């Protein structure tokens, strides 16, 4: 379940505009897809809840955000992560919103982990070929690499699960 010559032709251009980074030396990148047989508007629906990332996030346990929040590029809120982690919080500056081209991003910019400098990009996208529509979501993200440890593993297996549940939960609510 990894995507299509056609979906990543369709994609190339979506990738070099939100996925492309500068690398600092010493640093890291990751790009995943998840395909979402459901509608696109629905999948952005809950990509773009900065506030409530628990929807569609495995690890979260709550997550709360300041006083007569209003979501605005330069917000920010507190993850508290599950028990049995090696991480306990996180704190997240949303980077990005635009709804007209569904594009969301976040730093991790404190927390009780050990990710150093996280930043992600992710993006919904729409297909369709005679009657049958589905979604491709983009996540990347740039770090630190790291005697001690292994950063990259953990930020890869936990985005690719929450691409997973993601899909799971939009594919309900598709009812
Ligand atoms: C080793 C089994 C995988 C679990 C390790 C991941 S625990 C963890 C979790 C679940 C995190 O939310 C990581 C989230 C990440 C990398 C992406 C995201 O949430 O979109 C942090 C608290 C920010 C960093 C972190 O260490």
């Amino acid at each position: 379940s990894e995507l299509t010559p056609e979906e990543r032709s369709e994609l190339k251009n979506s990738i070099a505009e939100f996925h492309t980074y500068q690398l600092d030396p010493g640093s890291c990148s990751s790009l995943h897809a998840q395909r979402i047989h459901a509608p696109p508007e629905l999948v952005w629906s809950i990509v773009r809840r900065f506030d409530k990332p628990q929807t569609y996030k495995h690890f979260i346990k709550s997550c709360s955000v300041e006083q007569n929040f209003e979501m605005r590029v330069g917000c920010t809120r507190d993850v508290i992560v599950i028990s049995g982690l090696p991480a306990n919080t996180s704190t997240e500056r949303l980077d990005i919103l635009d709804d007209e081209r569904r594009v969301t991003g976040f730093s991790i910019i404190g927390g009780e982990h050990r990710l150093t400098n996280y930043k992600s990009v992710t993006t919904v996208h729409r297909f369709e070929k005679e009657n049958r529509i589905w979604t491709v979501v983009l996540e990347s993200y740039v770090v630190d690499m790291p005697s001690e440890d292994d950063t990259r593993m953990f930020a890869d297996t936990v985005v690719k699960l929450n691409l997973q549940k993601l899909a799971t939960v939009a594919e309900a609510m598709a009812r």
